């Protein structure tokens, strides 16, 4: 695989309340050269994911994108829903990033190197900030490091 990824770690934040939600974090290391961070870490909720798969739909190759797990009729917390669906998103990571023209999008990039909302996504790669995609990414990896990965 030149590219590992990993959806692991999933958790109910602010359990119990008006807001509450499940997020997952995607871990992400490669040496290829079209990631600017050799290594990442985030943490996205699984909404996120259904934006990301409508943003990869629109490439340029008319390449498939691969499924996502289903959308639910209620907030799910148990293990099983939980486990099943981070088996899905981690599935459709995998296949995502075994595409060259996918590796094209640059919201997959933002979304997979930093924890830019979707909006600020969406606002960087329309040119409507100061800093670039890869300035993005850069600045996030110095900010999050924590020493969580040897090198191999
Ligand atoms: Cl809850
Ligand atoms: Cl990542
Ligand atoms: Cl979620
Ligand atoms: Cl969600
Ligand atoms: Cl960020
Ligand atoms: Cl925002
Ligand atoms: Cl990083
Ligand atoms: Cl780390």
């Amino acid at each position: 695989e030149v590219i590992t990824v990993r959806v692991q770690d999933p958790r109910v934040q602010n359990e119990g309340s008006w807001n509450s939600y499940v997020d997952y974090k995607i871990f992400l290391h490669t040496n290829s050269k079209a990631f600017t961070a050799k290594t990442s870490c985030v943490r996205r909720r699984y909404r996120e994911f259904v934006w990301l798969r409508k943003q990869l739909q629109r490439n340029a190759g008319l390449v498939p994108v691969p499924e996502l797990p289903g959308k639910s009729t209620f907030f799910g917390t148990s293990d099983e829903f939980i486990e099943k669906r981070r088996q899905g998103l981690q599935h459709f990571l995998e296949k995502v990033l075994q595409s060259v023209v996918l590796l094209s999008d640059s919201q997959l990039h933002l979304f997979l190197q930093s924890q830019l909302s979707v909006p600020e996504i969406e606002a960087c790669v329309s040119g409507q900030t100061k800093y670039s995609v890869e300035e993005a990414i850069h600045k996030f990896a110095l900010m999050n490091l924590e020493h969580h990965h040897h090198h191999h």
